[PDB]
DNA sequence: GCTGATGCGCCGACGGATCC
DNA sequence: GGATCCGTCGACCGCATCAGC
C-alpha cells in the first residue's frame, strides 16, 4: 500500500510552536544528489540543521553548492581515512566532534539546550558478513552515547541501517535473515532506547502507522510499489517528548535510495 | 582529460515444499 | 489446493581504480 505522511503539525501537544526544524538525509553520493537537484529539495525544506549520510565525497572535493547555503553556513564533515557524513546548521555550535571515542561514521555536535549526534551504523552486509562487527558497534555505540558528559537532553539521528520492528519494513517475514532486519540488530536498537534512554519519535506519534518507509532498493521498481524499510530516525531523550511537535517522512523528495526524514522541536 | 570495464558496498521475485 | 513458508538468484546505483587513446 502507499503511504503518504500527515501534515505537518509544527505546535507540541502542550500548544507551544515549533522553533527548530532538523533535517536528516542518507544521500547515496552527495556529488550525484546534488546534480540530482537535492540541494534544491533542501533550500524548499528550509532546516536549521542538516544531517547526511553516505556523503562519498571528501572535502576538497565537495561541490561549489554547498558554500552557497548562507541559511547553513556552519558545516562539519567526516570521512573514512565511501562513508562518510555532514552536519550543516544556521547557527554555530558550541562543541563538534567526530567518532563514538577514523571511520567517518558520527558527529556529535553540542548545542545550547541539547546534544545533537548523528550517525551512519554500519551495515550488516550481504550475507551477513559483516553483523558481528555491527554488533561489535552497537555495544560501543551505545556505552559513547550514555557515557556523554554533558546532562543535555540527546537527539540521535541518522541511518541507524535497522527496520526496528515488522510495522518498519514490506517484507519482515522474507527479511528476517538480511541486513537491517536480524533479531541481533532488532535487539542492539532496543538496547539503545532502552539502556541510554531514548524514544523513537516517530513511533511515539504514530505507533500504528503501517507502510511508512525511509529507504527502498533502487532494484525492480521497489520505491514505485512503496515496497521499502524505516531505517533512518530521530530518537530523543525523554525529557525532549514535550517539546516534539512531529517526526516526518518525506517520501516524494527524490536523489537518493533513502528519502529525508525532518524533525520539528519546540525549543 | 575522458571514457568504459571492473570491483565493491549496497532483497524482492520467484520456485518449490508443507500445511490443513 | 490456496495459503504460507522457506531458500535461491539476479541486480540498481555511485564511486574507486585501472587501461587505453
Amino acid at each position: 500500500a502507499l503511504y503518504e505522511d500527515p501534515p505537518d503539525q509544527k505546535t507540541s501537544p502542550s500548544g507551544k510552536p515549533a522553533t527548530l526544524k532538523i533535517c536528516s538525509w542518507n544521500v547515496d553520493g552527495l556529488r550525484a544528489w546534488i546534480k540530482k537537484k537535492g540541494l534544491d529539495w533542501v533550500k524548499e525544506e528550509a532546516p536549521d540543521i542538516l544531517c547526511l549520510q553516505e556523503t562519498k565525497c571528501s572535502e576538497n572535493k565537495l561541490p561549489a553548492e554547498l558554500q552557497e547555503l548562507p541559511g547553513l553556513s556552519h558545516q562539519y564533515w567526516s570521512a573514512p581515512s565511501y562513508s562518510g557524513v555532514g552536519l550543516l546548521s544556521r547557527q554555530a555550535p558550541l562543541k563538534v566532534s567526530y567518532g563514538i571515542g577514523q571511520e567517518g561514521r558520527v558527529i556529535v555536535a553540542e548545542f545550547d539546550s541539547f546534544v545533537l549526534v548523528t550517525a551512519y551504523v554500519p551495515n550488516a552486509g550481504r550475507g551477513l558478513v559483516r553483523l558481528e562487527y555491527r554488533q561489535r558497534w552497537d555495544e560501543a555505540f551505545r556505552k559513547f552515547l550514555k557515557g556523554l558528559a554533558s546532562r543535555k537532553p540527546l537527539v540521535l539521528c541518522g541511518d541507524l541501517n535497522v527496520a526496528h520492528e515488522e510495522i518498519d519494513l514490506r517484507n519482515p517475514k522474507g527479511n528476517k535473515k538480511n541486513a537491517g532486519f536480524t533479531p541481533q540488530e532488532r535487539q542492539g536498537f532496543g538496547e539503545l532506547l532502552q539502556a541510554v534512554p531514548l524514544a523513537d519519535s516517530f513511533r511515539h506519534l504514530y505507533p500504528n502507522t503501517p507502510y511508512a518507509y525511509t529507504f527502498w532498493t533502487y532494484m525492480m521498481n521497489a520505491r514505485s510499489k512503496n515496497v521499502g524499510w524505516r531505517l533512518d530516525y530521530f530518537l530523543l531523550s525523554h525529557s525532549l517528548l514535550p517539546a516534539l511537535c512531529d517526526s516526518k517522512i518525506r517520501s516524494k523528495a527524490l536523489g537518493s535510495d533513502h528519502c529525508p526524514i525532518t524533525l520539528y522541536l519546540a525549543l
